[PDB]
């Protein structure tokens, strides 16, 4: 078995293996990648996601989201406070004013240090979740809006054509912005590529551990977990690795800088922070593998985790039975 510690694995492929997006996957894999649940994929040298970023200040940020944290400094949730509408020129201007800006630090160590210790005494603003693309069209190499779609995957493996479509999405973050505990909807694969700024930090359990991570976020969200059979859908939930140790729960750390694609595996659990100003891209995709793991994935009926339109089909071939129920959550 490849990969039997569930490392987080680091890829660099060539130029030439650059070409075929659903084969280096499927590579990655053949090598034991998806144990960590996370690998990391740097682009060769030669590739550019777009020529320049001088010019993106004007995209707006409809709807930035102050995230205010509960609870204590391992184990809190967070809300999300919707705030006025501002452009990238304008948040980019606020992530590095004095209130808001990246302190003093010696090394990332020190860095998330701080994080774990002050975070939930500072609410920052996130320009999260933004449907758009920042590739250049004239990109033809891992461009995340020319993907193959979810639905032609499970068209091809499958046989059923249903509606839906699947765009990706840009996120601006800043120093404290927080990424809950959580697997991709209907346990997908995602992939995030950094386009620009500081870093963001990850943590990962490995998919064959999941349901170590679900148990204990049980014990220490109990209200929660009383109210919803799969709360950690709502995205609301984080646990320190100083918390995960103290409970024996596997996982990996790993930091992203600019220029790098990190990709996720079928229910890998995942949750992070970045270092100051940034802008990641990022997409939900499948694979043939990934069939399974659609069929078991768990959901959120209460109500709270309120997803995309093309959620329902995917229930709806996949999980028949819960159909009806997770539908009456969505309506
Ligand atoms: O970058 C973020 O805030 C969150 N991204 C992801 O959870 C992802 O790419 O799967
Ligand atoms: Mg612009
Ligand atoms: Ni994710
Ligand atoms: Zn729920």
């Amino acid at each position: 078995a490849q990969n039997p510690n569930c490392n987080i694995m680091i890829f660099h492929p060539t130029k030439e293996e650059f070409n075929d997006f659903d084969k280096y996957i499927a590579y990655m894999e053949s090598q034991g990648a998806h144990r960590a649940g996370l690998a990391k994929i740097i682009p060769p040298k030669e590739w550019k996601a777009r020529e320049t970023y001088d010019n993106i200040s004007e995209i707006l940020i409809a709807t930035p989201l102050q995230q205010v944290a509960s609870g204590r400094a391992g184990v809190f949730t967070q809300y999300h406070k919707k705030k006025k509408a501002m452009t990238v020129g304008e948040y980019r201007h606020l992530a590095n004013s004095k209130k808001y800006q990246t302190p003093p630090h010696q090394n990332f160590e020190d860095l998330e240090r701080k994080y774990w210790k002050n975070r939930i005494y500072n609410s920052p603003i996130y320009g999260a979740d933004i449907s758009g693309s920042l590739f250049d069209e004239n990109t033809k190499q891992w461009n995340l809006g020319h993907l193959g779609t979810i639905q032609d995957l499970l068209e091809k493996e499958c046989g059923v054509v249903i509606e839906g479509v699947n765009t990706p999405y840009l996120y601006f973050g800043m120093w404290k912005t927080t990424f809950a505990w959580h697997t991709e909807d209907m346990d997908l694969y995602s992939i995030n590529y950094l386009h620009l700024g500081e870093p963001k930090t990850w943590y990962v359990v490995p998919p064959e551990h999941g349901q170590r991570l679900e148990r204990l976020a049980r014990e220490l969200f109990p209200g929660s977990s009383r109210g919803c059979g799969a709360f950690l859908r709502h995205k609301v939930a984080l646990i320190s690795p100083t918390v995960l140790k103290e409970n024996g729960i596997p996982f990996n750390r790993i930091t992203q800088e600019a220029g790098e694609f990190m990709v996720t595996f079928p229910y890998g659990y995942h949750a992070g922070f970045n270092h100051g100003f940034n802008c990641a891209e990022a997409i939900n995709f499948a694979t043939p593998r990934w069939i399974d793991y659609g069929k078991m994935a768990s959901q959120c009926s209460c109500g709270e985790a309120r997803v995309t339109f093309s959620m329902d089909a995917f229930v709806r071939i996949l999980q028949p039975e819960r159909y009806d129920l997770w539908k009456r959550g969505q309506d």
